[PDB]
């Protein structure tokens, strides 16, 4: 997850929950299902 520095060309599509970006719509979609499956990460204990 990086924006601003990576890729001088801002994509037309960008997530809202994480703020991701995908020059294409197809990819962005497949990513819209990555959050649903809460993964063990972050400040969570573990
Ligand atoms: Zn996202």
């Amino acid at each position: 997850g990086s924006s601003g520095s990576s890729g001088t060309g801002e994509k037309p599509y960008k997530c809202q929950v994480c703020g991701k970006a995908f020059r294409v719509s197809s990819h962005l979609v497949q990513h819209h299902s990555v959050h649903s499956g809460e993964r063990p990460s972050g400040p969570s204990s573990g």
